[PDB]
């Protein structure tokens, strides 16, 4: 019944939030899934929309492209996660404009575009769960705190509809090579809907 | 007057009045755009003035590196620097555009990379030096009217605290002063706050307030710019940080 949108799902950290949320009976909107998802799941008995091409989250199409989708297909979106990421490291006196630049459009830009559209229809809807999921290194510690303030602003601002927007941290990438699923289900109670109180918090896995 | 102080704008009030300051504190001085009857007015007094032209606006990646090569060619120098970076647009998230989003990340996070970028190198090549970055002033804490804003500036924060930290063993120690209750015009100009209405949206989402002249506010900078304190680094005072 409540329909669930992940906009990445391709690669690794997304499947297993799909498989979490499947379990507890939520329909699933999911972006760019890898082969085997859309199969497995649909198998489980959980309905799914596929929305091709939408990695870029600084790209506003594509933020845009996925609502349109899942409201097409559903009508309705009770949770949204999306990782917000770009890796960029080097000492400040090292770092270039374009370095800036990058890490504002991974982690000021592409968080900005997600909630940008998924939230007025969570507004117009009176409820809905947002998850903003971000990624020695100057710029990139910069920008995370910025995500960081925006997410605790739009809260403050959009509790009056009742929508909530949290924002989680992963260790992931600090070594590429605990496990994901239990990541995922500790990601849970801010999209499953068994909590609705909390809302613009930074928290650690 | 033997030590160098740069000021990156010396066009309206605070900043003549730092320049002012550091003359009687025995430094010669970089401007940029200097304030009418400044630089005649200095030199009046025996201080050595360096004017580099059309260099404050800080988030133009060009201004800051034309100040610093002024310095270096004319002095060789730079002992303190001094700059002000901020821009505030005000509205609800949901009313928002990502160029507003833009407007705020040029002024409140690339204005200061540019300066720290550009002035800190030489600083270090040099063993000493203090800089001195004037910020925006901090909104309110549950920021309603300014998330985006809000974002930037603690963004901005959290890179100069980063910035304060690795030079600090080169011997550069690096400082943020917050202007909320230092409202002299100048700072909010480039936030539109001429029409009293964009004033108002500004008032109602950043608390404002006015201590003391600007004559005030250079004696009270002195401390991290003028050479007689040199151990504090990485200090946020004045509320450039949060409450």
């Amino acid at each position: 019944k409540r329909v669930a949108l992940v906009g990445d799902a391709s690669f690794y950290v997304g499947p297993s939030l799909a498989r979490e949320l499947a379990r507890r009976e939520h329909n699933l909107v999911l972006g760019d899934p890898a082969e085997g998802l859309v199969d497995e799941l649909t198998a489980l008995g959980v309905e799914v929309e596929a929305v091709l091409g939408v990695r870029n989250l600084a790209d506003p199409e594509s933020a845009q492209k996925l609502v349109a989708a899942a409201q097409e297909r559903f009508g309705r979106i009770d949770s949204a996660a999306a990782f917000s990421g770009r890796v960029v490291t080097g000492k400040f006196l090292d770092s270039t404009l374009e370095d800036l630049h990058s890490v504002v459009q991974g982690c000021l830009e592409a968080p900005y575009h997600f909630l940008k559209a998924v939230v007025p229809v969570m507004v117009e809807q009176g409820d809905g769960q947002v998850l903003v999921m971000t990624s020695g290194a100057s710029l990139y510690s910069s920008a995370r705190a910025g995500a960081t303030m925006m997410v605790k602003n739009v809260a403050a601002e959009v509790a009056r509809n009742g929508v909530q927007v949290n924002a989680v941290g992963t260790n992931f990438m600090d070594f590429p090579e605990g496990t994901v699923e239990e990541f995922a289900s500790f990601c849970m109670p801010f999209i499953d809907g068994t909590s609705k109180f909390t809302t613009g918090q930074f928290i650690a896995y």
